[PDB]
This record gives C-alpha cells, structure tokens and sequence, in this order.
C-alpha cells in the first residue's frame, strides 16, 4: 500500500540540491520515512495519489539558485511519474533571503528554512498542519511572488 521514493538533499562546500516532497492531499510536507547523510538523500514511502516536488540548487560560488516544482504522480503499480511544472533562475543571495521576508508564500519560506545544514539532511516534522491554498493557488502564489522578486 505504499511506493518507495528517493528524493536529494545535500549542502557541501560548494553546491547544495534541495528537495523535498509535499503532499497535495495533506497539504504540508511529507515526512520521510530515512535519510542518508552520507549520500545526500531523503526516502519517502508514499501512498498512491499526487505529490509536488520543490527543488532548489545552488552552486555557491556562482551565487546561482535554480528553484524547480514538479508534479508527482504516484500509482497503485508502483508507477511514478513527474513533470516539472515550473523552474526559475535567479541570485542565491537573493533566494536565500526570501527567508526574511515579512509577507511571502508560507510554503516558500518554509521550504528553504529546511534547506539542508552542511553535511546533514534537511528534516521535516512530525505534522497535522496544513496550509489554507488547494495546489494551484499555491504554486501560483509562489509564482506571481518570486515573479515580482526576481
Ligand atoms: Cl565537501
Ligand atoms: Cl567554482
Ligand atoms: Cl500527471
Ligand atoms: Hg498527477
Ligand atoms: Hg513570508
Ligand atoms: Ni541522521
Ligand atoms: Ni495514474
Ligand atoms: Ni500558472
């Protein structure tokens, strides 16, 4: 009754890959099931149904930020699917600050104060919370804010 999943989560000296996984159902993060410091990955187990997938990569010394969101797609068989459904590149001084931010996306702010420290895995808590926006008021705000950002 559930799929595994492998998503990416590292910050080295250089460059850090940020992923997590967001439950559209739930309407918050998923909580993973292991994370592998040593490689850099979060595992998820999930139930059949849609997930949305925030990516952020950085290369540090560029001050390059990518921020990517897919739409995952999770069958009964096992099948999984993705499809990016928005990317955008900007400063990692800037996206970095979004974090600071008195008026931003919720979901946004959060995603990056879970970045991952150096050489650990970025968390996600335990949780019943879920934000008040259905999956396409949430990617649009997210859209119309770095928009205007960047
Ligand atoms: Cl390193
Ligand atoms: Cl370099
Ligand atoms: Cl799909
Ligand atoms: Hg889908
Ligand atoms: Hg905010
Ligand atoms: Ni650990
Ligand atoms: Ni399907
Ligand atoms: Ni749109």
């Amino acid at each position: 009754s559930v799929v595994e999943y492998e998503v990416v989560s590292k910050n080295l000296t250089s460059k850090m890959s940020h992923e997590l996984l967001f439950s559209v159902k739930k309407r918050w993060f998923v909580k993973p099931f292991r994370h592998d410091r040593q490689l850099g990955k979060l595992h998820y187990k999930l139930l059949p149904g849609n997930y949305i997938k925030f990516g952020l990569y950085v290369l540090k010394n560029q001050d390059y930020a990518r921020f990517e969101i897919a739409w995952v797609h999770v069958d009964k068989d096992g099948k999984i699917e993705e499809r990016t459904v928005y990317s955008i590149e900007t400063y990692w001084h800037i996206f970095i600050d979004i974090e600071n931010d008195l008026n931003c996306p919720y979901v946004l702010a959060k995603f990056i104060e879970m970045r991952p420290e150096f050489h650990k895995t970025a968390w996600v808590e335990e949780s019943n919370y879920s934000i008040a926006e259905d999956d396409i008021q949430m990617v649009e705000s997210i859209k119309r804010y770095l928009e205007r950002k960047i």
